[PDB]
């Protein structure tokens, strides 16, 4: 449903993860149920709009992994309402 932006664990620069640990992003993981899961980038601020509280996973959602509209429901959405944290998100295929 939603449009959560994501990239293959790579930030604005070269290599990997040379911006998130200063700006306001954190990595997240997408599981399916067979193959090894896909570790990807995730914003903190931008996604909070979608997160809100429980609703995020309830109505189902979609992640754009470099022009791949991966539909997820998610399970361990380790978010914090009221005051944001967004420690990690373990998404799961819809």
């Amino acid at each position: 449903m939603f449009t959560i932006n994501a990239e293959v664990r790579k930030e604005q620069g070269k290599g990997a993860s040379r911006r998130l640990r200063a700006a306001n992003k954190f990595p997240a993981i997408i599981y399916g149920g067979k193959e090894a899961p896909l570790a990807i980038e995730l914003d903190h601020d931008k996604v909070m709009n979608m997160q809100a509280k429980a609703e995020f996973y309830s109505e189902v959602l979609t992640i754009v992994v470099d022009g791949k509209e991966i539909k997820v429901k998610a399970q361990d959405v380790q978010r914090h309402p009221y005051k944001p944290k967004l420690q990690h998100i373990d998404f799961v295929r819809a």
